[PDB]
């Protein structure tokens, strides 16, 4: 809890277009459309590797150290539905606004909005720990052509064999009962 | 090095460092807590990842070490303090552009000086986020701008995390000219000393 989940209405109803200027930028840098929903771009990747423990008993995998993506969430595609990692997320605000939805593995549920305002207690910096389900959507705002554009860091680096979708609303309402689940279902495939 | 070369041009600002920073900026510098860096602006570590991770350094000849995975910092460059001085570092760091503009100069080992514009108008070879290799001398300074009020916010992810063996900050020009045209050098040296 915290920010009240109020999504708007292109995050509700998707538009079949983003204005223009994300456009551009979406062509220009060449994001393409992630999995889980929104533009993104792997823009760096560790040349080091680093052994790490993984449970499969675990087992050794080799991974690179770390792995850098521009994200961006538009009113063409607002959600990035719910999915965990295996490791931590460091994420860093860069234009625009969003809002985030973590569900964590006890089953509580915390959401809080992104953005520059930090005296109105948006944050522009923050970490999700590995295990703990997320979703962001949207929010509108000037200043960034109802865009929302963060850097993401993952350590060790991104690697899909660790990354795991939230199985549908049913699993939702196994973590968070129906009366929640219901509420958040537009987050979840 | 994608980054469109930029033209070292300093402002008013630089050179003449105001003597206290601007209102919001000093607000945003109290109630984020930073505290003035050793090279210059204002940071703070955010975050130092809980998990560790073994890493080999030498001392040919090495040894393994323990290291936090990842430390992550607000950087933050002012008119009272414009200038983030040269400086190397044994790891690579990733820099994300948040809030104003900026201007990076960095100084290869080969002699070799690039330098670019930190800002969301690429459109204008400004870049929003740019990883300079360990071993690279890197000095960053402010440029004016109104959407940050003359300030320049960054992020700054270290993998492994900071540690201060991993930092050294050349001295003088002396380092400099054996690095780069004793006359180069000259017009870099506001990024030193
Ligand atoms: N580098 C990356 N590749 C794919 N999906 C990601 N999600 C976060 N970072 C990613």
């Amino acid at each position: 809890a915290n920010a009240a989940i109020e999504p708007a209405s292109f995050v509700k109803v998707p538009m079949p277009e983003p204005p223009s200027s994300l456009q551009q930028l979406i062509n220009d840098w060449q994001l393409i459309k992630h999995r889980e929903g929104g533009y993104f771009k792997e823009t760096d990747r560790s040349p080091y590797t680093m052994e790490v423990e993984k449970p499969v008993n675990t087992e050794m995998v080799t991974r690179n150290q770390s792995t850098l993506i521009y994200y961006l969430l538009t009113p063409d595609s607002p959600i990035g539905k719910f999915h965990k990692n295996i490791n931590r997320i460091i994420h860093i605000l860069q234009r625009g606004k969003g809002q985030y939805v973590l569900v964590y593995p006890d089953g509580q549920v915390k959401s809080f909005k992104v953005g520059f305002d930090y005296k109105n207690g948006e944050v522009s910096q923050w970490v999700v720990p590995g295990g703990v389900f997320k979703a962001s959507f949207l929010l509108p705002n000037e200043e960034f052509d109802n865009g929302f554009l963060i850097s993401e860091v993952v350590v060790p680096g991104f690697d899909f064999e660790d990354h795991t979708f939230l199985k549908g609303e049913d699993e939702l309402k196994h973590l968070v009962g129906p009366e929640k689940a219901a509420e958040l279902a537009f987050l979840a495939h």
